[PDB]
């Protein structure tokens, strides 16, 4: 690791996982041995996916998440590095496994059977976050996971910001992606709050407009609540009460939507960190995420 | 060194294992209990077991330079296996697989990534000084090329006294017509339950009586049949059988057949009878079925 200029990086706190994806002509029968058509090892995870996109956009970025020493972590570290992501803030754990998932895709009907990673690895704690010099970062994005601990991390960034002049204040964003009650306390933190379509649907909201009007009461004074909704584009709502919307930019053919939301989050964060408006950031968010949907992986998203 | 090692020729795979409560339904999302990496492959699994049994052993298979091969090599060295005979390849990736182990019954479902890696050729085998080995086990794979390797061991044996002849074994694990030419080679022939079932045989007894005509004069045909144990049949025509040694809880059957093969090979290489080797084969394979991996077999 070397010298990182002050207020230059965008930090994404969250999960990194090794996704082993196998494409099969038919789903295997229990206790059987089949040969896959093609097999890939990928670095997944929301915060991890957003780092890749932030690097491709030309932003210096850093990742913070838990990892255990081993060959799985070595592959993920090398893949982060291949995408120019800074891994100096990784929380190296003595106990637990680096997350790894097995995804079996059936080529005959497109069905995906996923065997998710185990829960052995501890998440990043408030004490792990407390040891980080925050002066390198201009923006800190937190993927909602272990909410009680993340609230303390968010409280530490507020304490830091109270001592800085407006030009050296660290902007903050949070993602509520899974419909879990523990995560809803995170709505009240951050300057930008991303809520997923899946969370909105689980709370009874049938559109991005309903979600934003129904959830704005949970965000802190002055924050912007954002809700992406696939082919219906994305909406945003700020303190002025004006619902903002961007149409989607659907690709010529949809090839791969995995990490589309993470591409949208990184692109909105990037656009706002460059001083652009919320309306311009929604549009850019939809443009990059839309381009990504017509490509396999993140190469060529530009 | 002279006639001290047991050589296993075959595949070496990186097994990415997930241990689950129950096998997933298609299109479902489950959380595994745990995960681990194991050095797999039939011949490679048999080397692990042969080392744990106290046998000096060597592995021969194709590997491509890289981090996957480095992990597997370090594991072969951690398990005391000799890797000096590895056939290093300039193209193709090292094989890997996703193994889903069901903790409730020990079933193992494997999704194998069989790469563009070339197999060990008769030319690669021709460069090996065979004097170090007392036994050579060949996992059936590229049959045309392996028949030439087997023909070379016969030529070598013709020029040696009975005491210094290299004993040979073969495994026919996959139901492929190309592999059935290998029945006519080796002193011991292992045929899998899956192969026997594919040929219409509903038991180890039917398989052995129906397939003995394919083995060479004097050979022993062996057929393991999971919870039903294993059978063997030699030139005397007497069907031998061993009951299984099931653990109260069967938690991992990944590499059980390879444990049985290594244990039968080991017992026979120590001068024990076919009957004693079948029982030991089931004893060790049975103990393995109640443990995750190969630690605690001895
Ligand atoms: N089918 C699609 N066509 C065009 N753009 C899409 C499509 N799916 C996703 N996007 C883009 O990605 C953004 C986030 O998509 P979304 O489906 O809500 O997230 P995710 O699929 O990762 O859960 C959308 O706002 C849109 O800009
Ligand atoms: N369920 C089981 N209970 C007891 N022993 C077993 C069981 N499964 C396998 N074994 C032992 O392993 C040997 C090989 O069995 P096999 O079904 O071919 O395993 P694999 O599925 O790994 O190929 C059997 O002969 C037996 O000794
Ligand atoms: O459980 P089995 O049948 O004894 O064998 C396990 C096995 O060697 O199969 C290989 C694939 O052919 C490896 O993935 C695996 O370790």
């Amino acid at each position: 690791s070397g010298l990182v200029p002050r207020g230059s990086q965008i930090l994404c706190v969250g999960l990194v996982v090794l996704d082993v994806i196998s494409l099969v002509d038919k789903y295997p029968k229990e206790d059987s041995e089949i040969r896959c058509l093609s097999q890939r090892w990928q670095r997944g995870g929301n915060a991890s996916n957003s780092c890749t996109v932030l690097s491709l956009l030309g932003a210096p970025c850093a990742f913070m998440g838990s990892m255990a020493p081993g060959h799985v972590a070595d592959f993920l570290v090398a893949d982060f590095r291949r995408r120019g992501v800074d891994v100096s803030q990784v929380a190296w754990q003595s106990k637990g496994d680096t997350p790894s998932s097995c995804c079996i895709i059936n080529n005959s009907n497109g069905n995906r059977t996923i065997v998710l990673h185990d829960t052995s690895l501890p998440d990043v704690s408030a004490t792990d976050f407390e040891k980080v010099d925050l002066t390198q970062f201009k923006w800190i994005h937190i993927e909602g996971r272990n909410a009680s601990e993340q609230v303390k991390m968010l409280q530490r960034i507020d304490a830091h910001n109270t001592r800085q002049p407006p030009e050296q204040k660290i902007r903050v964003s949070v993602e509520v992606e899974k419909p879990r009650e523990e995560l809803f306390q995170l709505f009240g933190y951050g300057d930008v709050v991303f809520v997923s379509k899946d969370v909105a649907k689980h709370l009874g909201f049938q559109s991005a407009e309903e979600a934003l009007r129904g959830l704005y009461g949970r965000v802190r004074k002055g924050a912007v609540l954002v809700c992406a909704w696939a082919e219906e584009g994305a909406d945003a709502l700020g303190p002025d009460g004006k619902l903002l919307h961007s149409d989607a930019f659907p690709p010529p053919r949809v090839v791969d939507t995995l990490g589309a939301g993470d591409t949208f989050n990184a692109s909105v964060i990037f656009s706002l960190s460059q001083g652009r408006s919320v309306q311009e950031a929604l549009r850019f968010g939809c443009q990059v995420a839309g381009k990504k949907c017509g490509l396999q992986g993140f190469d060529g998203i530009v």
